[PDB]
C-alpha cells in the first residue's frame, strides 16, 4: 500500500501513553528494516533489525546526536521472518520506548533524548512492504 521510505508526522511530539502501530510484510531476502524517531536532524531512537550481520540476525538500537551515533544496544531475540507479515507496536512510557512484535514484548529503550515533545517525526525504511502506520492514545 504505502510508499517506503515513509514519513509519519507525530504532531506535537510523543507523550507517555501514545501507541504507534506498524503493519507490513518483510520482503524475501530482506537485509534490514529501520524505524527512526527524529528530533530535527537528530535520531532519538533508531530501531534496526539486521538479517545478516556476519551471518547472524540481530536488532541494533541507538541514538544519533549532532551526526554522531552513540553506544549501541543489541538484542539477539529476532522475531522477524523474511517473506512474512509482521506487526510492530511502540508504546511510549515515561522512561522508555517499549517495543512489541507480533503481540510479544521484545525490548525497552531508555530515553536518551529527553525533550519528548520535540520528537515529532517517525521515518520507516528498509526491505518491507508497508501496509499501515498509525497512532492512538491508550
Ligand atoms: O548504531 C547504529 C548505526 O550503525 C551503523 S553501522 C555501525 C556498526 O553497527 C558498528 N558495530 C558495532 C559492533 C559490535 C557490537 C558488539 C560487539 C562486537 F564485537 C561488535 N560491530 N559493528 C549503520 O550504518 C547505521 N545506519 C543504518 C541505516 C539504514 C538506512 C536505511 C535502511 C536501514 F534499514 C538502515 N542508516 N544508518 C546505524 O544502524
Amino acid at each position: 500500500p504505502l510508499i517506503v521510505p515513509y514519513n509519519l508526522p507525530l504532531p506535537g511530539g510523543v507523550v507517555p501513553r501514545m501507541l504507534i502501530t506498524i503493519l507490513g510484510t518483510v520482503k524475501p531476502n530482506a537485509n534490514r528494516i529501520a524505524l527512526d524517531f527524529q528530533r530535527g536532524n537528530d535520531v532519538a531512537f533508531h530501531f534496526n533489525p539486521r538479517f545478516n550481520e556476519n551471518n547472524r540476525r540481530v536488532i541494533v538500537c541507538n541514538t544519533k546526536l549532532d551526526n554522531n551515533w552513540g553506544r549501541e544496544e543489541r538484542q539477539s531475540v529476532f522475531p522477524f521472518e523474511s517473506g512474512k507479515p509482521f506487526k510492530i507496536q511502540v508504546l511510549v512510557e515515561p522512561d522508555h520506548f517499549k517495543v512489541a512484535v507480533n503481540d510479544a514484548h521484545l525490548l525497552q529503550y531508555n530515553h536518551r533524548v529527553k525533550k519528548l515533545n520535540e520528537i515529532s517525526k517517525l521515518g520507516i525504511s528498509g526491505d518491507i512492504d508497508l501496509t499501515s502506520a498509525s497512532y492512538t492514545m491508550i
